[PDB]
């Protein structure tokens, strides 16, 4: 099973790959400058280009196991080899994995297509598995097999859709007389081949099948006209041959169960039937998808800020995954104001000691 | 990944739509003669073959 | 089969034979009606089953749930 | 499958075609004059004729892919070729598609039956598909096939209703003697054998009716009831209903007149798919009309709101708005907020 | 399938045809005179005759595709050809479709039975289909087929009700008697006496032959589904099981039957007022389809009074600017 | 692009009512509290509306 071929053929695999990146960059980023000298418009344009690069970076991270973003500065193509001490980037450009040659972490440069680029100008997002001691994608052979079976079910459905029901007709008529003469002639000709009126046999076969086609046309015509199929032979038989789909239905159930067990993306597990579960429920019991997205966001933030702050004086942050609605904000403000009013009333109408009030202050979350 | 411009649909989606239509294509193919009579008789073919 | 064994006059023989076999098969498949002339000819659909695998999946899920604590 | 034949035979297709137009013009139009000089009675009569024309215009748009409405002014039949700069129309008349010859958008005239009419006097509502590069109707071959199958189910039901159950009788009696002699000698008196066979069959029928017992002589005689079945047609009807529901958005067509149009007021912004479709159709019709009504005739047309509020709903909304105003007045009177803060509250408030 | 024969045989078709007209004229009409000179009693009598004519007009519109109502004035039978400028009608009379000859819209007269009547004295309600370029009824061939099958089901039920169960008996000595027959019938009577049928032949056979009705049941289900899909009249769709749905629910989400009736009423109003106002100085209107009950009226009055009280309280106890109060006035529906 | 979510008139009125209530509560707290200036300011940032 080839991952590239599966990606080309199946949209489900493409959606599974791209949904995580789209959800991670759904809510946006926050870009800041340590020097506090860059204007907000230029920084916003930089943030837009950074988001555009990061989408493809995460997609490449999931598909191949590593993703490269080049931080383009005001320099020539030959200056990319030289390191950078402190600079303000001009932009961000995602680098294709197939055109990047990296020899490992022990080296501080890569070759892009043969331009030599220092690693200080590159944001690297890699998935290194210490057990396997190699970079691995987000999918495995079993997952690929599950997707392949998911497609093969409908492949088989298309294979057997046209002739799911057909007629098996056995008739010892004039047609079988011709056919049996034909069969005996063909058997004798086979004996002679193994070793001469075979041309006569051929002319027979041809005329015989011509008459067979004519008779089948006549039988179908009678069937359509009077809705009655009539035959002469007392041993004639007519039976409907039918196919079945229970195997494929059960296989679909099992494959859905396996996919749900093998991935954490709610849309992929539920076949686009469940929500992402990234809303606000007023409780700290967050969802598995939320935890996964938070971990991915933390890794991306670490990868970016390892070199944006040190070499470029820039800091990046992800927006909160949970976005509150206006009504929720109003309700929270009302509750907080009520809490403050209660605290003020207690302070005004209490005679507690100073130490006791202070001790209450620390044990209170808001105060 | 594909290094090319692609539409919003794939071959599997096209196959799904094609099967969705082919179901009713087959329904139309076999609607007229869903039920019919199979009759076996020797005197009546003594009549019909003549 | 004897032809293929000999391959592993005859040209005309095989051409005629192939023509006739192809036409007979094509007619029977296209007309949506499978015709045969042998009174003892038989045609049966052979089907597989998945209940064993379904039950095994149920049992395996139960065993995994019993064997680990990770929800 | 012919769309015209299906339209003639099936009322379901006719209803599917006409429901959208009827719903679009259910709530009515609003007609206004830019000059503000036309009396309201004449303008109302013009609006009535405009609605009458627009119904057929939308019907032709759905059935053929284009619809033509002629804006009749105080001119002669030969003056239709001449363009119009500024005029007040006398009326509106729908033009039949079959009698209109149009060579495309590159031309500014059409031929009607052979009167040449300039396109500036015509309201054109067309459905041009850029992928197909041609005007197409609202239906396709698959939809036509679905309707045809829907009718063919009951066609077959009528074909096999009369003889759904019948008797199969085998008897090597005198009757078989008679029919065997008839068979042999006709393949080669006989009419008397005919008569005797019919007489005995009628006698046995009479016995069956009289004493409720069918008796026969032959030890190998057989009598079996032959019956038909309808599960195939039932399943086909289910599948066809599913396909129709998938293939159209009109709620009556999808639900077989079992569901409502869903054009009520629920107090929420989550509108229905039919509402969105009707709004889009209304916007297209408004654009098509106002492209030439305003420029050449000084008239403006608008569609009434799809959602119509009831009297009780209006009273409830008025009560809620009055309560909101009272709360705002109380806050303003009993607050000591700064002027900037009050102003900032004003913009962030929807009503104020 | 003949529509006239189906109408004669089936009451369901008759009810389907007449229900729409009965519902349209259920709530009544309002008749007014532009000159404001006609007494109300005479106008009410005119309205009664107008309703009587309009019922048959709508019935003919649904069955044939066109309906004719003659506006009878104080004139002779030969004066019907002459046009009318301004007159007060004496009455309204529905004209039978079979006795009316009309050559099309290009002509301004018709022949009735051979009296020539000008079209200015006639109220015409027609259903012209531009796709078909002809006048068509409210039903089609498929609908006729559905009704025919609906009747044929019970036709077949009557055909096979009597002999749904019977006995098939095979015996050789008994036919030695038959070919005595009535005496073996008497032996069957002895079966009825002693509860035991006895026979001699070791190869004699007795079997109960039975019929079945699943085909007809399934066909009835399918036919009901087709009828419901093919018509919008709730009684016809539900087999007189559902209501007309013309009540007041306090919401603007009206019913499909209400919309259909409103469209029919608008068409009838246009057809009547095209010539009643121009030639006779009379105006006709249909009563509201939704009729409020006394309790509903009281509740609405209470709510409106509460709204007015709230508005008065706000005006008295507010210090809003004049422009703001005016702006509130337009955005308020009631004020 | 216009907002995908379109609020109804009733929803707008309800939101306005809730916001007015929030402002009234804030004004009451400010008038009937004796909090320090730093504490009031700190409350201002942690409040979404203010």
């Amino acid at each position: 099973i080839s991952s590239l071929e599966l990606y080309k053929y199946s949209i489900f695999f493409r959606n599974y790959i791209e949904n995580v990146a789209e959800d991670c960059l759904k809510n946006g980023l926050i870009l800041e400058s340590a020097a506090h000298n860059v204007s907000e418009v230029e920084l916003a344009r930089l943030k837009v280009q950074l988001k555009n690069a990061l989408l493809n970076c995460i997609i490449s991270y999931r598909f191949h196991g590593i993703g490269y973003v080049l931080v383009k500065t005001k320099d020539t193509l030959i200056d990319l080899e030289q390191p950078v001490n402190i600079e303000l980037p001009i932009g961000f450009e995602y680098l294709d994995y197939e055109y990047v040659r990296d020899l490992g972490v022990d080296f501080d440069h890569i070759t892009y297509k043969a331009v030599k680029i220092h690693k200080s100008r590159l944001i690297i997002y890699e998935n290194f598995d210490y057990i396997l001691k190699r970079y691995v994608p987000c999918y495995t052979e079993s997952f690929l097999l599950d997707i392949y079976l998911f497609e093969k079910i409908y492949v088989e459905i298309e294979r057997r859709i046209e002739n799911h029901n057909f007629l098996f007709y056995k008739d010892e008529s004039l047609v079988q007389l011709q056919d049996a003469l034909s069969s005996a002639t063909t058997s004798l000709s086979a004996l002679t081949q193994s070793n001469n009126n075979h041309s006569k046999d051929i002319s027979n076969l041809r005329n015989l099948n011509d008459s067979l086609s004519q008779e089948l046309a006549r039988l179908k015509s009678n069937l359509n006209n009077e809705g009655m199929f009539y035959t002469a032979t007392p041993s004639a038989s007519l039976e409907v041959i039918k196919y079945d789909l229970s195997y494929l239905k059960e296989a679909l159930a099992l494959i859905k169960a396996k996919i749900g067990a093998d991935t954490k993306e709610p849309l992929t597990r539920s076949f686009n039937e469940q929500a992402k579960g990234l809303g606000n429920d007023g409780k700290g019991d967050r969802s598995n998808y939320y935890d996964f997205l938070k971990g991915v966001q933390e890794q991306v933030e670490n990868s970016c800020n390892l070199k944006l702050t040190k070499y470029f004086g820039l800091d990046m942050k992800f927006n909160s995954l949970i976005m509150l609605s206006e009504e929720q904000k109003v309700e929270r403000d009302i509750k907080l104001i009520e809490l403050y009013s209660k605290y003020n009333q207690l302070i005004q109408s209490s005679s507690f000691n100073n130490e006791e009030l202070a001790m209450l202050k620390e044990k209170l979350f808001s105060f």
